[PDB]
């Protein structure tokens, strides 16, 4: 339902976020421009998604509504839950950041909200 593959097409407030959080500036810098995809294979609550950013390969994991592991950004795992609020709408809150990632038709959109910082990224399914 969420299942498929997508690449980012734009963002907003990259650096911002990523300073805030603690990425090293090295990967931020080598990061900022770079078009992400994700694949996510949902299977009932059960969601397996990959995250690839260059090299950077971060997959995770979970069932909504139960704890789960994530590993963020930074390689810091968190344990957290992951709710539905509708069938297309998966909302988390780790590390002071709430999470909220929507998908429209082909187009998915994942907002991370830390302070009055607002990360947003917009995805449109590929393969
Ligand atoms: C590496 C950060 C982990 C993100 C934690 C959000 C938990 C639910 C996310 C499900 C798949 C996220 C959708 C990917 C879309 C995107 O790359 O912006």
């Amino acid at each position: 339902s969420f299942s498929g593959k997508y690449q980012l097409q734009s963002q907003e407030n990259f650096e911002a976020f990523m300073k805030a959080i603690g990425l090293p500036e090295e990967l931020i810098q080598k990061g900022k421009d770079i078009k992400g995809v994700s694949e996510i294979v949902q299977n009932g609550k059960h969601f397996k998604f990959t995250i690839t950013a260059g090299s950077k390969v971060i997959q995770n994991e979970f069932t909504v509504g139960e704890e789960c592991e994530l590993e963020t950004m930074t390689g810091e795992k968190v344990k957290t839950v992951v709710q539905l609020e509708g069938d297309n709408k998966l909302v988390t809150t780790f590390k002071n950041i709430k999470s909220v990632t929507e998908l429209n038709g082909d187009i998915i959109t994942n907002t991370m909200t830390l302070g009055d910082i607002v990360f947003k990224r917009i995805s449109k399914r590929i393969g």
